[PDB]
């Protein structure tokens, strides 16, 4: 048996990951047991499309670099987040329609892969492509009305940028096989294998809350889109209250999927959480382990 979260998920050839805010770096409690429990990172907001490219071909890597670097500094991997998105673009970009907008797409994934070529393991391409609810539509804006082939066109283009890195498609409230957003994420995949669009993992956020509830059936999600060809990841999970019975389940979820890589939680403790007025993390304020820590390493160790 191990004694922290990602030494125990090494044992099974998988890994614990955090997402990390350069932010927060200058406090003690943070980097010391962040950089002692995960073995990955995700930057939380500095590798987005605003932050890396603020002006249109000005590209600004400061802050990213700052968590890259604390990274591998600390014995960690990086996922990279995010490369096309509906949500968190700059002013200029907001302002193009149409084949301007696809040029500007291609030249933002390019100019950041470069940057880190050879360097970051998986990349979250395209997040939250789809629209919530009964339809399985896409979601509106300037992406999306630019032509329905503007994710495969992302996707085509990260592989040829940087082929070494895993392509991951990222989304929430898709972990119940029974909702029409999961399932029009299958079809998607499955689309993408017959046509060798390049795809290699599927990132399901998992954010559990009263809206969007575990099931037992997410074990059936994970293992049916890993029979398509695709890895799968928890990227983003955080549960309401922290309840010790769902995060073993999750955790025992994965274990089960020969092709679940790890799982990411969405902050280290309560208090630097987007949501922390729901207590969803493993981490007290003051840093001391809950109830939910204890639950999620004793089913890493077996």
């Amino acid at each position: 048996a191990e004694s922290t979260l990602g030494a125990a998920a090494a044992q099974s050839g998988r890994y614990f990951g955090t997402a990390i805010a350069s932010g927060r770096l200058s406090d003690s409690t943070y980097t010391s047991i962040a950089g002692r429990e995960f073995n990955m990172v995700t930057a939380e907001n500095e590798m987005k499309i605003d932050a890396t490219e603020p002006q249109r071909g000005q590209f600004n890597f400061s802050s990213a670099d700052r968590v890259y670097n604390w990274a591998v500094q600390n014995g960690k991997q990086v996922r990279g987040h995010t490369l096309a998105w509906h949500s968190q673009q700059p002013g200029w970009m907001q302002s193009l329609s149409g084949s301007a907008l696809r040029q500007a797409m291609i030249d933002h994934i390019n100019g950041v892969m470069a940057h880190y070529k050879g360097k970051i393991v998986q990349w979250d391409v395209v997040n939250e492509a789809f629209a919530d609810g009964s339809s399985g539509a896409r979601r509106d804006s300037n992406l999306q009305r630019s032509g329905n082939d503007w994710i495969e066109v992302a996707f085509r283009t990260a592989r040829a940028a940087d082929p070494s890195a895993k392509l991951c498609y990222n989304d929430y409230n898709v972990e119940n096989w029974t909702w029409a957003k999961t399932q029009a994420m299958y079809n998607m995949v499955r689309d993408f294998k017959q046509r060798g669009v390049p795809i290699d993992c599927v990132g399901f956020q998992s954010h559990f809350n009263s809206g969007s509830p575990y099931n037992s059936n997410f074990r059936t999600t994970l293992q049916n889109f890993a029979a398509l060809g695709v890895d799968v990841a928890i990227t983003e999970l955080d549960i309401q209250g922290a309840p010790a019975s769902t995060y073993a389940n999750v955790t025992n979820d994965c274990l089960a999927v020969s092709r679940c890589l790890g799982i990411t939680v969405w902050g280290v403790r309560d208090s630097d959480s987007w949501r922390s007025e729901q207590t969803p993390l493993l981490f007290n304020n003051d840093g001391s382990k809950k109830a939910a820590y204890t639950a999620v390493l004793d089913a890493l160790n077996g």
